[PDB]
C-alpha cells in the first residue's frame, strides 16, 4: 500500500538546483546591491519566510524582479540561495554575521539558530 | 565548510506541496483523460524525463495546459503526481498496473521497477 522513498526528497533538490545552473525555468531575478540572482520562485517561497510573503501577496506575486533592503549584502544572500538549493549551509567566521542577519532578514529560524551555535562554538 | 540538514530537502518538498494544495503559483494544468491536475512545471520535471522534455520543448514550453496520451488513466497519474511531491506512493492491487504503466510513460525508471517488483511478489 505505502511506500516512501527516502532519496527522492533530496534527488528532486538536486535536479531543481541543476535547472537552476542550466537556468531552466527560472522566473525572478533577487537583486542585492545590483547584484543579481535568477531563480525559482517556489523554492525561494519553500524556504523563506519572507519570499513566502512576497510571493504569495498579489500585487507582487508577478513581478520577474525583486530588490531586497539596501542592508543585504550579495555573498551573505548567495551562501543561502545556495543553502536552499543544496541543503549545504557554508558558514566562516568571515560571513558568519552576514549570514545571519541575511537569514534574519529572509526569516530562515532554523538557519539563524544554526548561525548562532557556529558562533557560540568555534 | 559543508554543515548538514539531512530534514532541508524534506522540508522544501512539504512545502512545496502545501503551495500545490493551495494552488500558488501553479503554472500548468495536466489533463489526464478529462480530470486535471493542477501543479508546478519545475516539480514536474525534477522528478519525470517525459516532464522535463515537455517543458523545454520550443514547441510546448510556453502551454498552460498539457494532454496526456489517452491511453493513460487519472488515477494512475494522481498517485504519481502525490508521489512528485511527497516521497509516498499509494498504491493498491486495483492500481498497481495503471501505476506502473503511467510511470513507464512518465519515464520514472525507479517507480517503474518498484512497481514491477511488488507485481512479481503479487
Amino acid at each position: 500500500s505505502q511506500i516512501q522513498f527516502t532519496r527522492h526528497a533530496s534527488d528532486v533538490l538536486l535536479n531543481l538546483n541543476r535547472l537552476r545552473s542550466r537556468d531552466i525555468l527560472t522566473d525572478v531575478v533577487i537583486v542585492v546591491s545590483r547584484e543579481q540572482f535568477r531563480a525559482h520562485k517556489t523554492v525561494l517561497m519553500a524556504c523563506s519566510g519572507l519570499f513566502y510573503s512576497i510571493f504569495t501577496d498579489q500585487l507582487k506575486r508577478n513581478l520577474s524582479v525583486i530588490n531586497l533592503d539596501p542592508e543585504i549584502n550579495p555573498e551573505g544572500f548567495n551562501i543561502l540561495l545556495d543553502f536552499m538549493y543544496t541543503s549545504r549551509l557554508n558558514l566562516r567566521e568571515g560571513n558568519i554575521m552576514a549570514v545571519m542577519a541575511t537569514a534574519m532578514y529572509l526569516q530562515m529560524e532554523h538557519v539563524v539558530d544554526t548561525c548562532r551555535k557556529f558562533i557560540k562554538a568555534s
